[PDB]
């Protein structure tokens, strides 16, 4: 039975902000906010819901031996490294995160749900579904002798090249815990392979994926740069698009008209960019991919945000470092997005993208998740980069 | 910034033997041609394009050995072989190759263009994909001992049965770093085999494969000699027919409707005929189907230039020795067809069935690759067999 | 530079309490040590160097569900809990630990060195070395099934039956990152296995181990119940000895000939004992084993204290709850050992064992771990179950 | 086929387990776990038997003399650089059956203890010295 006196209250649900308000906290949810049991003051701070980040990689970070661990390391460095990868998310101000890849993230849920460490509320979409060649195959660049004394990848490892195993790939991403299911449209930038955004799925693929992930209740987030495998997936009826390099007016009605969901992720693209120049730090195979396709995402998502697209809040962390994602926030204001819509993306747009009702909005009824900002974030969005309280669940990690 | 002064032009794209003319080269292309910086002069020369060469086996060669060679040598030892079979290939005056068939050629090409070995600009398609029992099946003529100790050859190894394991065939063979895509529609001759012209692919399959590289960009060329498999590939939408031992009118027809691309390749329907007389040079299994089939190759490919189907050069070297590819210019024109054309196939034809348009014509903005001859080659067809100057790329390899 | 002013300090090469002190730590050392820089002022505690438990395992912990996650969890989740475990165990004042058995304290090590996570010094000794049915061996009480599809255990896996295969297991040891060696010479109480004191090792085999072992810069300690099993690994020259539960006069005075340490744990015995009562904690196979063999360990470790063995502290945490190790020191000082032992056991006796000369006292030139109570040890032996004050490296833990 | 000097080649080198020349060093479990434990076919040798199936297998593959690595090496991915990893008795099995098949026998060595050792088994030559003293070279001469 906590009451948080806040100086300013934001209105995710109006994009407005309020006047000074008081929320009463027990058992872990608000149970009323009147405007005007232990007190925590706030009176000269800006009161929000916690952000949540719809495309994270919470078991990784980019580096210049990043390429070389896939040989040398185990599970278990991978983990001990998340463990300060999700604290360092959690102080940041985001309170729940869409994990997009990685087989050591649900077991991170878990530990986290059962508290032993500290960190966000974690969706886990476990290991990507490809195809033979794909973004997400596991042996790409893998010479001849381990690719034979490790087999080909195929529905168990996540690889699907037919209908049927497609249904196998969704069922055993069921039956090892996910929460929801993550497929490569196209190529990719930072895979050790040829292409970088040509179609690797077929419409009856998608289709199957889409169809058993609903006989499941799961949602579908596709990665996406060349525009044909997008305008695929968006007509299989996928969730969400987590690219749209390539992504032309076709494609932007059809988003419209299915309501699909757009996650532009500046971050990673100016972090590639910035990465293929220095020589050294990426394959040769890999450095034209990202010096081509990260420079032109900015452009997409403000076109995108002009015509209608819905867009949510992403950032693709792991490749850039944890714990620095609201400096998305500043990518969309000087893209041309308002700062009160790009505030509402990540409150009460990411749970209509997560599919959940209990968050994203200060109200009664709804999971207590609050963080304070020193600075008003509408007149100036850098105050989003210094959070000064952070509570999760009635809990308060940050003071 | 050199200057190549050239007696007499020949104009790929006309057919016609010009003047004199001079080319500038900078950059690694063709600047400009004017009719009439260090100079390079070929006053008493014939220059042209450098030729293509649409079917090599660039990591093998026929001998009285080959068919033991799959049990006692490694891939090293190929690879050692072709490190001069490249450079006798070059010398002979053809400055691109299409390789069809082979897992030492993709190694081979990424070892010329790092700069390590001297050789021509490879196409690669890698592994053939076939059928169980097929032409291009791996283990034809193994033991039992043998066949159970390395399994049943599936999609990886290159051998499909249905439309699902075709795709995941050409996908694979994207993944290993192919630039093409090569099925065995028939039997063969020089397989371990029993058949040697019986339809071994279904439409559907067929079909399957050039769905799914055309998805990737790549073209497809087919080994065929029956008339049924052939019919089944040309009406699947296969680019080029690699043999057509036994055409018939309706297939002449489809190959004019469809615009599908011939390659006669005289010098291995030669060699085997020739090879069969001498006793213990083929195994008995394979002795029968080389003295039949190859001896029907030059009256097939002069019915189908009189009747008009599209050709283009082919050699099939591998069976025959490396570096005398040029002889099968002599024979296409004691064929019937005329100089002037059996020249213009192997440049202007061979980047038209190759895909590109870079080179084939001596050409602002395109490819600086020239050859000289010492005798002009319209009058007589031998001076073919005399290359005196060879340019590859703006670096003259023999001067 | 750090100037720690102490009200009273415990000189271990002495066992004596001296008076006020002030200790200088420059680059993570003790630089001098002066009777009578930020200050930290711990006036009215008395401090002591930081403690060595010889006997841990990070890795896991008892639980009543302890005997089914071999099947079900991950080394993951083990590392996840790990961390916690580690927190605690260098909360309660032990500064460097050895651990004596288990996979994921490597990567423990690893992770704590490079200050991803907070912990002790650990000096793993990894994998443990038995023999076929051993007290160490990982398939015990597995069905056929499962020990068919897993294999008969090797020298890779630790299970040894010969000199030669003792030589590899050693090297297979060094080879993955290891401090020390450790073998199961007798049977064990917590094994899925009917004996708990009987010989499982030759003398050849125990000789081979300490020879390839001292090739290597490694010491070896051994698990042991039985009489003839503890007389067989005192003979062929292991360091020292984890517990004696049945040992006699002449192993004694074969233990004060050859200079073996000894390691009571009587916090094993005692939980074990307590947990023999309880119905359903223990497997039945197990239970008389726990009732049996833990309820000695009191008796033995008197008598070898008064006959004179030299004995060291080791507490086999992970039986007992981590973070409690403590409670031990109340343990021998009821059992008649003085409490001046009981801590030189735990700081100067420690370091013996391990065979380091850094630690184990407070002087100059040797690492700044420094521990401080609230109240005197030497007159009250439950004030070493509140620790104020905690150093490791010249880094405050808690103040 | 191609240009280059005359070549006397030794093929694999013979080492222990976690030893400089060994193929699995620095790999992570699953890789490791694919592969298995190296054996004599590999190189790899924990007792006499071993190191004659060694030299056994290394003759049969065509190779001019054999090689060993006696000691820790500095660009391997283990943690010794010159500790001693192979046993007078091992060194001297490879020496005797090398001798049968008219093979020379060098010797990786930089610790003092491995280069003893190697010397007294009967190797040829040693490749490197880094800490060779006084009593080593005695031996060598000698
Ligand atoms: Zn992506
Ligand atoms: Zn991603
Ligand atoms: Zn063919
Ligand atoms: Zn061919
Ligand atoms: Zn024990
Ligand atoms: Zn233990
Ligand atoms: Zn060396």
């Amino acid at each position: 039975p906590v009451a948080v006196q806040c100086g300013r209250l934001f209105d995710a649900r109006s994009g407005q902000l309020k006047g000074p308000h008081t929320l009463l906290v027990a058992d872990g949810r608000i149970r009323q906010v009147l405007p005007g049991a232990r007190v925590v003051d706030l009176g000269d701070k800006v009161c929000l819901p916690g952000w949540t980040d719809l495309h994270v990689h919470l078991g990784s970070q980019s580096s210049p031996q990043s390429y070389s661990e896939d040989f040398r390391l185990d599970p278990v460095d991978h983990a001990f490294r998340a463990v300060g990868y999700a604290e360092k998310t959690l102080m940041a101000g985001f309170t729940s995160v869409r994990d997009l890849g990685g087989e050591v993230s649900p077991h991170l849920r878990d530990a986290i749900n059962q508290g032993l460490v500290r960190g966000p509320r974690i969706f886990a979409a476990g290991k990507s579904i490809a195809t033979t060649g794909g973004h997400a195959d596991p042996t790409n660049g893998w010479n001849e002798r381990l690719a034979h004394l490790v087999g080909a990848p195929g529905p168990a490892e996540g690889v699907v090249n037919s209908v049927d195993e497609a249904r196998q790939a969704v069922r055993q991403r069921y039956k090892e815990g996910s929460d929801l299911i993550k497929i490569t449209a196209t190529g990719g930038v930072l895979s050790y392979a040829r292409s970088g955004d040509a179609p690797q799925f077929t419409v009856d693929e998608i289709k199957a994926v889409v169809d058993t992930a609903r006989d499941y209740g799961f949602r579908v987030a596709a990665h996406a740069h060349g525009t044909e495998g997008m305008k695929r997936a968006v007509q299989a009826g996928v969730t969400s698009i987590e690219h749209g390099t390539y992504m032309d007016d076709e494609v932007m009605r059809l988003m419209k008209q299915h309501g699909t969901w757009y996650v532009p992720t500046f971050y990673a693209g100016r972090f590639v960019t910035e990465k293929a120049a220095i020589d050294g730090y990426f394959p040769e195979v890999v450095r034209p991919k990202a010096a081509r396709i990260g420079a032109l995402i900015s452009q997409t998502a403000a076109k995108a945000y002009r015509n209608g697209v819905r867009i949510a809040f992403g950032t693709d962390q792991g490749v850039g470092p944890h714990g620095d994602n609201a400096r998305e926030f500043v990518y969309m204001v000087e893209a041309g997005i308002p700062a009160a819509y790009a505030l509402q993306a990540a409150t009460v747009h990411a749970a209509q993208v997560l599919g959940v009702d209990d968050q994203g909005v200060l109200e009664p009824g709804k999971r207590a998740d609050v963080i304070a900002l020193a600075g008003n974030p509408l007149e100036d969005i850098n105050a989003v980069l210094d959070v000064r309280f952070v509570m999760k669940d009635g809990v308060i990690y940050k003071q």
